[PDB]
């Protein structure tokens, strides 16, 4: 027979516990606001019962009422002390229960008066569990209140250990409390960092390559039409050029431009740059001189490895080292002493720019080794395999063709320029020589599925939305996904049946992929969001673009992990595979090229007769997006004149397929161009 102080924050004042206490003729005072020592109520309180109160009482108040302040906290203390106990008890998968304990100096650390276990079914939502636990602890309080008042119960100190969480710890998970226990723990596995001690990377690529050369020295390494070089021959010739290159001042993180057609000299030059210590800057010779001079200027590359056929195209801007000049090779054929760390730059490839000119993507040796070290065991690549070096060597799809197969002892086959686009002769060569594994761009892959091939066992594809699955061959089709920034690819799917949306697969080694909403919070399984990549595949950033590195390579505020903002939208499927749901941004992947349609606008608008331009992507029935360039000009400009105009500054793949002349552009109510209202032919 006294007075009771009920201190709560979220709970309702019409609770069963409150009504029960008043039924025992106890006058109860409900108070949610902060109480201080000078409060007029503190002198008339006989008992203080708190129940998930959102604040701590001043140490003066807690000591004055020592031995008479109790808290009903619905967790199995010491597990899940403090905030959001039920959620953390489920996420961390700790034992579950409710505990009525004394309040001591710290948060939910006092001795336990009463403790009871509870169980949650898999189908219950986190709200159901929260409610079920709240009901169980209230009934526990109703049965044991008489024992608590009379002090009959013997409090016992908490076990040593436990965890602790604060209010902000849940910000990252605010959108998650609406999911079944099964679905929640399913997301936890898909977003669980691998167990502490995960295999790191200590070696550089050429360290592993030379090791593999000494394992299969007389095995065919590279094949170019009739000629071919073995691993021993390739390793020695590259070492000769590397000694000469190193002797000319090539240092770690230095850039060495390479401008050559696909050939044996290319592979020799590529490895020579690595062994020398620097990173190679591939420059497709089909680029216009404007583009070539730009890459040479922006990149801090003084050395340009090229031939005499294309030497003049550089206009003496760089100290040229002709790959045909015999004095470019030293007598020394031994492997050079390794001077590179896995954190050093291995190459700098150029992709399209977001707002303006393109940015050199810096890829490290720890981003290529991780990819090759996963590729070889997963696909079971062996020296018996012969791989096609098909993709243009300025795109990282060529790094897949070349580097992953060399570490596996396989043989590289440079695709002859004549048979490159005549897939009939390519398939003929592949059936004759026995080409077993190769990566083919989506365009070439679909065309190859029609052939009656029987030699290949693994064809890897990717880069564009695959739609055709039917093929007469017995080879496993593999669909891969990943941006250049995250090293070649990050996910892999084994295609087995038709799908309305062929998934891109599961993450590769040491790669976590997070689906986050606009607020960067985790998305529940089945909820769309931005695909965030975490792990060893992350690059060093963009060359000479630190502002974009900070924007795209962010350190998560709650998690603290370094992640790359891809700008891509994706979702986790229930089975773990990822579904690609397009991209927020202006970009679009057209036949293997990441382009900014707006990055053509300055060149185009710079034309005297051109006032405004907007390049959109339109698909004709079969879903394949192509670019139409609408422009407002007085008179229509000849199609070929614009293609040559863009050809002076842009590569062929950045030249829109169609250009449409218009007298004026349609506008929205807000003044924006009404992109929806533009025609198409
Ligand atoms: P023609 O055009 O004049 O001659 C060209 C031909 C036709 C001969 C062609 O065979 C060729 O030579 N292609 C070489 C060009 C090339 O290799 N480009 C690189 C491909 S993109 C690369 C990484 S990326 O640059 O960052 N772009 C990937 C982004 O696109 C999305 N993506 C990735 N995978 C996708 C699939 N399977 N479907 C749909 N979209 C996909 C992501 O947002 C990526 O950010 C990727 N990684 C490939 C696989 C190397």
């Amino acid at each position: 027979m006294g007075r009771i102080l009920f201190l709560t924050t979220f709970m309702s004042k019409g609770n069963k516990v409150v009504r029960y206490l008043e039924s025992l003729h106890h006058e109860v005072v409900i108070c949610q606001e902060k109480v201080h020592a000078q409060s007029a109520n503190l002198q008339e309180i006989d008992w203080i019962v708190s129940y998930a109160y959102g604040y701590i009482l001043d140490k003066e108040i807690v000591s004055r009422f020592r031995g008479r302040i109790i808290n009903l906290h619905p967790s199995l203390l010491p597990w899940n002390k403090g905030r959001d106990p039920v959620f953390w008890s489920v996420w961390d998968e700790t034992p579950k229960g409710v505990t009525i304990h004394l309040i001591d100096e710290h948060v939910d650390t006092g001795d336990i008066l009463v403790q009871e276990e509870i169980a949650f079914a898999d189908e219950d939502t986190l709200l159901d569990c929260y409610n079920k636990a709240n009901q169980a602890i209230e009934e526990l309080f109703i049965r044991e209140w008489e024992n608590i008042v009379h002090g009959r119960i013997a409090p016992y100190r908490q076990t040593a250990g436990g965890t602790l969480h604060f209010k902000a710890d849940r910000d990252f998970y605010k959108n998650l409390n609406m999911t079944t226990v099964r679905e929640l723990l399913a997301l936890k596995r898909l977003c669980a960092e691998p167990k502490r001690g995960e295999k790191p990377i200590d070696k550089t690529f050429h360290q592993l390559f030379e090791q593999q050369v000494e394992m299969t020295p007389d095995h065919v390494a590279v094949v170019d039409r009739g000629q071919s070089l073995t691993y021993k021959q390739l390793n020695e010739r590259a070492n000769q050029l590397a000694h000469h290159l190193r002797g000319k001042g090539v240092k770690p993180d230095d850039q060495v431009a390479i401008m050559l057609d696909k050939s044996l000299d290319m592979i020799v030059s590529i490895l020579a740059v690595m062994k020398a210590g620097g990173a190679y800057v591939p420059i497709d010779p089909d680029y216009p001189g404007e583009r070539i001079a730009y890459m040479l200027a922006d990149s801090s590359a003084a050395i340009l490895l090229t031939n005499a056929l294309h030497e003049e195209k550089a206009n003496g801007a760089c100290d040229i080292i002709d790959v045909h000049d015999p004095d470019s090779y030293s007598e020394n054929t031994n492997n050079l002493p390794h001077v590179n760390r896995p954190d050093d730059l291995v190459y700098v490839m150029y992709t399209s720019g977001s707002t303006g000119l393109a940015k050199g993507v810096m890829i490290e040796h720890h981003n290529l080794v991780n990819f090759c070290e996963w590729y070889r065991p997963y696909f079971g690549v062996t020296p018996a395999d012969k791989a096609l070096v098909y993709s243009s060597f300025s795109f990282d799809g060529s790094a897949l063709d070349i580097f992953t197969h060399l570490l596996a002892g396989a043989a590289l086959h440079i695709v002859p320029s004549e048979r490159k686009y005549d897939l009939d002769a390519l398939n003929d060569y592949c059936n004759q020589e026995g080409i077993t594994i190769s990566y083919l761009p989506t365009g070439a892959a679909e065309q190859f599925m029609q052939m009656d091939n029987q030699s290949f066992r693994v064809v890897i594809t990717g880069g564009d939305v695959l739609k055709k699955i039917e093929r007469n061959g017995t080879y496993k089709l593999y669909n891969g996904y990943g941006p250049t920034e995250c090293t070649i690819m990050v996910t892999m799917f084994e295609v087995d049946k038709p799908y309305a949306n062929i998934p891109i697969g599961k993450p590769i080694d040491r790669t976590r992929i997070l689906i986050l909403d606009e607020a960067l919070a985790l998305q529940p399984i089945g909820v769309a969001g931005e695909l965030f990549i975490v792990g060893e595949g992350l690059g060093r950033g963009y060359l000479n673009r630190p502002e974009l590195t900070a924007e795209k390579f962010i350190v998560h505020p709650q998690t603290g992990e370094r992640m790359y903002r891809t700008g891509d939208r994706a979702r986790f499927l229930p089975d773990g595979n990822i579904e690609f749901l397009g991209r927020l941004d202006n970009l679009v992947k057209i036949r293997g090229y990441r382009i900014e349609p707006g990055e053509i606008e300055p060149f185009l608008m710079n034309h005297p007769l051109i006032e405004l331009t907007t390049v959109l992507a339109k698909e004709q029935a079969d879903g394949r997006k192509y670019l139409v360039g609408y422009y407002v000009a007085p008179e229509e400009i000849p199609h070929g004149e614009l293609r040559e105009w863009l050809g002076n500054d842009l590569p062929d793949y950045m030249i829109p397929t169609y250009f449409v002349h218009m007298k004026a552009f349609p506008l929205t109510a807000n003044g924006k161009v009404d992109r929806r209202a533009l025609p198409d032919v």
